[PDB]
Protein backbone atom coordinates (compact mmCIF):
# COMPACT_ATOMS: atom_id res chain seq x y z
CA UNK A 1 0.00 0.00 0.00
CA UNK A 2 1.50 3.31 -1.18
CA UNK A 3 0.49 6.38 0.81
CA UNK A 4 2.13 9.36 -0.88
CA UNK A 5 5.14 10.76 -2.71
CA UNK A 6 7.94 11.58 -0.24
CA UNK A 7 10.40 13.20 -2.60
CA UNK A 8 11.84 13.16 -6.08
CA UNK A 9 15.11 14.07 -7.75
CA UNK A 10 15.58 16.85 -10.27
CA UNK A 11 18.74 16.78 -12.37
CA UNK A 12 19.82 20.35 -13.10
CA UNK A 13 22.57 22.24 -14.92
CA UNK A 14 23.30 24.55 -11.98
CA UNK A 15 22.14 23.86 -8.44
CA UNK A 16 22.75 27.46 -7.30
CA UNK A 17 20.45 28.81 -10.01
CA UNK A 18 17.80 26.19 -9.28
CA UNK A 19 17.88 26.93 -5.56
CA UNK A 20 17.44 30.66 -6.13
CA UNK A 21 14.36 30.05 -8.28
CA UNK A 22 12.60 27.65 -5.91
CA UNK A 23 13.37 29.72 -2.83
CA UNK A 24 12.50 33.15 -4.28
CA UNK A 25 9.52 32.14 -6.41
CA UNK A 26 7.94 29.04 -4.84
CA UNK A 27 9.08 29.83 -1.30
CA UNK A 28 10.87 26.52 -0.75
CA UNK A 29 13.77 26.20 1.72
CA UNK A 30 17.15 24.81 0.69
CA UNK A 31 19.08 22.46 2.99
CA UNK A 32 22.20 20.31 2.86
CA UNK A 33 21.98 16.63 3.81
CA UNK A 34 24.47 13.76 3.66
CA UNK A 35 27.18 16.39 4.24
CA UNK A 36 27.17 17.95 0.76
CA UNK A 37 23.88 17.23 -1.03
CA UNK A 38 21.16 19.80 -1.69
CA UNK A 39 17.41 19.55 -1.25
CA UNK A 40 14.44 21.91 -1.30
CA UNK A 41 12.03 21.47 1.58
CA UNK A 42 8.31 22.26 1.26
CA UNK A 43 5.32 21.02 3.23
CA UNK A 44 6.25 17.54 4.46
CA UNK A 45 8.04 16.61 1.25
CA UNK A 46 11.22 17.58 -0.56
CA UNK A 47 12.98 17.74 -3.90
CA UNK A 48 16.54 16.43 -3.95
CA UNK A 49 18.86 18.06 -6.45
CA UNK A 50 21.53 16.43 -8.62
CA UNK A 51 23.79 18.65 -10.69
CA UNK A 52 24.93 17.39 -14.08
CA UNK A 53 28.39 15.79 -13.96
CA UNK A 54 27.89 14.90 -10.30
CA UNK A 55 24.66 12.91 -10.14
CA UNK A 56 24.49 10.49 -7.21
CA UNK A 57 23.64 6.81 -7.76
CA UNK A 58 21.34 5.07 -8.25
CA UNK A 59 19.49 7.56 -10.46
CA UNK A 60 16.99 7.75 -13.34
CA UNK A 61 17.94 5.73 -16.44
CA UNK A 62 18.06 8.96 -18.45
CA UNK A 63 18.73 11.92 -16.08
CA UNK A 64 17.57 14.96 -18.04
CA UNK A 65 17.33 18.64 -17.08
CA UNK A 66 13.93 20.05 -18.06
CA UNK A 67 12.18 16.67 -18.16
CA UNK A 68 9.99 17.27 -15.10
CA UNK A 69 6.30 18.21 -15.21
CA UNK A 70 5.12 18.81 -11.63
CA UNK A 71 2.02 20.22 -9.96
CA UNK A 72 2.16 21.91 -6.56
CA UNK A 73 -0.90 22.81 -4.51
CA UNK A 74 -0.98 26.27 -2.97
CA UNK A 75 -3.20 27.59 -0.17
CA UNK A 76 -2.67 31.12 -1.47
CA UNK A 77 -5.55 32.51 -3.59
CA UNK A 78 -4.59 31.56 -7.16
CA UNK A 79 -5.11 35.11 -8.47
CA UNK A 80 -2.72 36.43 -5.83
CA UNK A 81 -0.24 33.80 -7.01
CA UNK A 82 -0.67 34.97 -10.61
CA UNK A 83 0.16 38.51 -9.48
CA UNK A 84 3.14 37.27 -7.45
CA UNK A 85 4.56 35.49 -10.51
CA UNK A 86 4.25 38.52 -12.79
CA UNK A 87 5.78 40.82 -10.18
CA UNK A 88 8.74 38.44 -10.00
CA UNK A 89 9.26 38.91 -13.73
CA UNK A 90 8.35 35.31 -14.49
CA UNK A 91 6.58 34.48 -17.74
CA UNK A 92 3.25 32.67 -17.48
CA UNK A 93 3.22 29.72 -19.89
CA UNK A 94 -0.54 29.25 -19.56
CA UNK A 95 -3.36 29.99 -17.15
CA UNK A 96 -5.08 30.53 -14.92
CA UNK A 97 -7.04 27.59 -16.34
CA UNK A 98 -9.21 24.85 -14.87
CA UNK A 99 -7.59 21.41 -14.66
CA UNK A 100 -8.27 18.06 -13.03
CA UNK A 101 -6.51 17.54 -9.72
CA UNK A 102 -5.92 14.21 -8.01
CA UNK A 103 -9.02 14.72 -5.84
CA UNK A 104 -11.04 17.32 -7.72
CA UNK A 105 -10.99 20.42 -9.91
CA UNK A 106 -8.13 22.90 -9.58
CA UNK A 107 -7.23 26.29 -11.09
CA UNK A 108 -3.71 26.11 -12.50
CA UNK A 109 -1.02 28.55 -13.54
CA UNK A 110 2.05 27.25 -15.41
CA UNK A 111 5.62 28.54 -15.35
CA UNK A 112 9.03 27.04 -16.06
CA UNK A 113 12.05 26.68 -13.83
CA UNK A 114 15.63 27.49 -14.93
CA UNK A 115 16.05 24.15 -16.70
CA UNK A 116 12.72 24.19 -18.51
CA UNK A 117 10.81 21.91 -16.16
CA UNK A 118 7.09 22.65 -16.30
CA UNK A 119 5.75 23.82 -12.95
CA UNK A 120 1.99 23.84 -12.44
CA UNK A 121 0.92 25.83 -9.37
CA UNK A 122 -2.68 25.11 -8.42
CA UNK A 123 -5.42 25.82 -5.90
CA UNK A 124 -8.35 23.47 -5.35
CA UNK B 1 2.57 29.01 0.23
CA UNK B 2 3.01 25.57 -1.36
CA UNK B 3 1.45 22.71 0.59
CA UNK B 4 2.25 19.55 -1.37
CA UNK B 5 2.69 17.90 -4.75
CA UNK B 6 -0.68 17.03 -6.29
CA UNK B 7 0.53 15.15 -9.33
CA UNK B 8 3.22 14.92 -11.98
CA UNK B 9 3.46 13.70 -15.56
CA UNK B 10 5.41 10.70 -16.76
CA UNK B 11 6.16 10.45 -20.48
CA UNK B 12 6.22 6.77 -21.40
CA UNK B 13 6.80 4.45 -24.34
CA UNK B 14 3.63 2.42 -23.75
CA UNK B 15 0.79 3.43 -21.41
CA UNK B 16 -0.54 -0.12 -21.10
CA UNK B 17 2.83 -1.55 -20.05
CA UNK B 18 3.24 1.31 -17.57
CA UNK B 19 -0.23 0.85 -16.06
CA UNK B 20 0.29 -2.88 -15.57
CA UNK B 21 3.55 -2.25 -13.71
CA UNK B 22 2.14 0.36 -11.35
CA UNK B 23 -1.09 -1.56 -10.75
CA UNK B 24 0.39 -5.03 -10.29
CA UNK B 25 3.50 -3.95 -8.37
CA UNK B 26 2.80 -0.68 -6.56
CA UNK B 27 -0.93 -1.25 -6.23
CA UNK B 28 -1.88 2.00 -7.95
CA UNK B 29 -5.26 2.22 -9.65
CA UNK B 30 -5.59 3.41 -13.25
CA UNK B 31 -8.32 5.83 -14.24
CA UNK B 32 -9.52 7.59 -17.37
CA UNK B 33 -10.66 11.21 -17.52
CA UNK B 34 -11.63 13.75 -20.18
CA UNK B 35 -9.96 13.21 -23.56
CA UNK B 36 -9.28 9.51 -22.98
CA UNK B 37 -6.57 10.73 -20.58
CA UNK B 38 -4.95 8.13 -18.34
CA UNK B 39 -3.63 8.48 -14.80
CA UNK B 40 -2.55 6.33 -11.87
CA UNK B 41 -4.01 7.16 -8.48
CA UNK B 42 -2.76 6.43 -4.95
CA UNK B 43 -3.44 8.14 -1.63
CA UNK B 44 -4.58 11.69 -2.40
CA UNK B 45 -2.25 12.15 -5.38
CA UNK B 46 -1.84 10.87 -8.94
CA UNK B 47 0.54 10.38 -11.84
CA UNK B 48 -0.65 11.50 -15.27
CA UNK B 49 0.61 9.48 -18.23
CA UNK B 50 1.63 10.86 -21.63
CA UNK B 51 2.63 8.42 -24.36
CA UNK B 52 0.60 20.69 -24.04
CA UNK B 53 1.90 22.47 -22.11
CA UNK B 54 4.58 19.97 -21.06
CA UNK B 55 8.19 19.62 -19.92
CA UNK B 56 10.73 21.33 -22.18
CA UNK B 57 12.32 17.90 -22.70
CA UNK B 58 9.71 15.11 -22.27
CA UNK B 59 11.88 12.05 -21.68
CA UNK B 60 10.92 8.44 -20.89
CA UNK B 61 13.00 7.07 -18.01
CA UNK B 62 13.95 10.50 -16.66
CA UNK B 63 11.96 10.24 -13.43
CA UNK B 64 13.50 9.54 -10.01
CA UNK B 65 10.66 9.17 -7.49
CA UNK B 66 10.15 8.08 -3.90
CA UNK B 67 6.86 6.72 -2.52
CA UNK B 68 6.08 6.01 1.12
CA UNK B 69 4.49 2.67 2.01
CA UNK B 70 2.80 1.63 5.25
CA UNK B 71 3.54 -2.00 4.41
CA UNK B 72 6.45 -3.49 6.38
CA UNK B 73 9.45 -2.76 4.14
CA UNK B 74 10.73 -6.34 4.31
CA UNK B 75 7.36 -7.63 3.13
CA UNK B 76 7.65 -5.15 0.24
CA UNK B 77 11.06 -6.54 -0.68
CA UNK B 78 9.52 -10.01 -0.85
CA UNK B 79 6.55 -8.82 -2.94
CA UNK B 80 8.96 -7.24 -5.40
CA UNK B 81 11.04 -10.39 -5.71
CA UNK B 82 7.97 -12.58 -6.16
CA UNK B 83 6.83 -10.28 -8.98
CA UNK B 84 10.07 -11.05 -10.81
CA UNK B 85 11.31 -7.48 -10.51
CA UNK B 86 15.01 -6.76 -10.12
CA UNK B 87 16.10 -4.86 -7.03
CA UNK B 88 18.52 -2.10 -7.97
CA UNK B 89 19.57 -1.37 -4.39
CA UNK B 90 18.30 -1.87 -0.86
CA UNK B 91 16.84 -2.27 1.60
CA UNK B 92 19.03 0.65 2.69
CA UNK B 93 18.79 3.56 5.11
CA UNK B 94 18.20 6.89 3.40
CA UNK B 95 17.03 10.38 4.28
CA UNK B 96 13.32 10.97 3.85
CA UNK B 97 11.62 14.36 3.63
CA UNK B 98 10.98 14.32 7.38
CA UNK B 99 13.34 11.72 8.82
CA UNK B 100 15.13 8.43 8.26
CA UNK B 101 13.53 5.87 5.95
CA UNK B 102 14.43 2.37 4.75
CA UNK B 103 14.39 2.32 0.95
CA UNK B 104 14.23 -0.29 -1.78
CA UNK B 105 14.96 0.72 -5.38
CA UNK B 106 13.49 -0.70 -8.58
CA UNK B 107 12.83 0.57 -12.10
CA UNK B 108 9.61 0.86 -14.06
CA UNK B 109 9.21 -0.22 -17.71
CA UNK B 110 10.80 2.98 -18.98
CA UNK B 111 13.79 2.92 -16.66
CA UNK B 112 12.45 5.48 -14.18
CA UNK B 113 14.01 4.99 -10.74
CA UNK B 114 11.40 4.10 -8.15
CA UNK B 115 12.29 4.30 -4.46
CA UNK B 116 9.75 2.60 -2.19
CA UNK B 117 10.31 3.49 1.45
CA UNK B 118 9.01 3.14 4.97
CA UNK B 119 9.67 5.60 7.76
Amino acid sequence: IIDRIDHLVLTVSDISTTIRFYEEVLGFSAVTFKQNRKALIFGAQKINLHQQEMEFEPKASRPTPGSADLCFITSTPINDVVSEILQAGISIVEGPVERTGATGEIMSIYIRDPDGNLIEISQY
